[PDB]
DNA sequence: GTGGATGAG
DNA sequence: CATTCTCATCCAC
């Protein structure tokens, strides 16, 4: 395969500076209650690290420009124009948080290749970094194939860039970790291509085991008990013995991805499955309170279906209370659905507040620190 | 289906 | 560690 990842330059302060380009020449970071979430690179230099506590990035750089960004609206909207042109390309573009995109070229980059003659295949030409400085092979078959891929993905920045006013990076690769891997070593604004032979050097580069893609705190922790500690270590470890410890797929699975191979294949995301809108405070401690708080998180949600097309055929409450979260839901009852120049708001709120109910004893104190609405099963 | 664990940025 | 504010998959129930 032929795989393209796209990373949008820090994302957030860049939706900031096309919102306001007052803001493009300064030190910019993204504020969300009390963390930095990102910032531009202007800021970086200054030392300014992602998700920083507002405490340390004043300390650090008292100069930083904050902007608000915890209502995500803009966000969302510009990343979902991103993946949309990304599937001009191909039809099938895999999202990952707000601001990633896998793409498979391999269709595509067949269809260049048998569009081409022999004069000019002389003279096919490489788009951006190559990986490690190694030399392309212009006779290698898969060598062609990545470079051609290279291009398109030279030919997606510049869509973006010219349409939308967004700058990423590229990673091009056989396979998705590999292209996700190699698509941040030139940052930002640039792209890199991986060629097969120093597949094995990308691999070794990676310092901690938190790197390898679905190996979070939790699993980390499983193998920091079974004596894993490093990726060698779990390159190294009895296959049968992880199998016998994690499950055969996630053993098989992570395993794999220590050795730089991932089978997985791109997946279309298309538009989410369930939309949420959540806000978090210091205390909830009474249900009038809690009440106000859902009542404006449903009115941002409505707001959103009326966007879309799709109808909500459930409802779900999340809380988080002090010292992870709990979630009820239930189904919108067929009379509510078709809602879209009426009242929806009462028998909506009717319903979250029996959902909340149900989860919170308000017969006795309690403290929340979260509250989310989520509407999902969309049709 | 429902609700919790765990992953992603 | 999560923290922020999302969105997704897996699986016992
Ligand atoms: N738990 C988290 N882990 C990592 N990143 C997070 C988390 N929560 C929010 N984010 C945001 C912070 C940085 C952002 C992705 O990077 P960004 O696009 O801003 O910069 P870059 O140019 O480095 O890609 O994802
Ligand atoms: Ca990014
Ligand atoms: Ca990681
Ligand atoms: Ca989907
Ligand atoms: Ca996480």
């Amino acid at each position: 395969r032929v795989i393209v990842h796209v990373d949008l330059d820090c994302f957030y302060a860049q939706v900031e500076m096309i919102s306001n380009p007052e803001l493009k020449d300064k030190p910019l970071g993204v504020q969300q209650k009390y963390l930095v979430v990102t910032c531009n690179y202007e800021a970086r230099k200054l030392g300014v690290k992602k998700l920083m506590n507002v405490r340390d990035a004043k300390e650090k750089c008292p100069q930083l420009v904050l902007v608000n960004g915890e209502d995500l609206t803009r966000y969302r909207e510009m990343s979902y124009k991103v993946t949309e042109l990304l599937e001009e390309f191909s039809p099938v573009v895999e999202r990952l948080g707000f601001d990633e995109n896998f793409v498979d070229l391999t269709e595509m980059v067949e269809k260049r290749l048998q569009q081409l003659q022999s004069d000019e295949l002389s003279a096919v030409t490489v788009s951006g970094h190559v990986y490690n400085n190694q030399s392309i092979n212009l006779l290698d078959v898969l060598h062609i194939r990545l470079l051609v891929g290279s291009q398109i993905a030279a030919e997606m920045r510049e869509a973006m860039y010219n349409q939308l006013g967004l700058t990423g990076c590229a990673g091009v690769a056989s396979n998705k970790l590999l292209a996700k891997l190699v698509s941040g070593v030139f940052k930002p604004n640039q792209q890199t291509v991986l060629l097969p032979e120093s597949c094995q050097h990308l691999i070794h580069s990676l310092n901690h085991i938190k790197e390898i893609p679905g190996i979070g705190y939790k699993t980390a922790k499983c193998l920091e008990a079974l004596g894993i500690n490093s990726v060698r270590d779990l390159q190294t470890f009895s296959p049968k013995i992880l199998e016998k410890e994690l499950g055969i797929s996630v053993a098989q699975r992570i395993q794999k991805l220590s050795f730089g191979e991932d089978n997985s294949p791109v997946i279309l995301s298309g538009p989410p499955q369930s939309f949420s809108e959540e806000d978090s405070f210091k205390k909830c401690s009474s249900e009038v309170e809690a009440k106000n708080k859902i009542e404006e998180l449903l009115a941002s949600l409505l707001n959103r279906v009326c966007q879309d097309g799709r109808k909500p055929h459930t409802v779900r409450l999340i809380i988080r209370r002090y010292s992870g979260r709990e979630s009820r839901q239930c189904p919108i009852p067929s009379h509510v659905i078709q809602k879209l120049n009426y009242d929806v708001m009462t028998p909506m709120v009717d319903i979250l507040m029996k959902l909340f109910r149900n989860m919170v004893n308000v017969k006795m104190p309690f403290h929340l620190t979260l509250l989310s609405v989520c509407f999902c099963n969309l049709k």
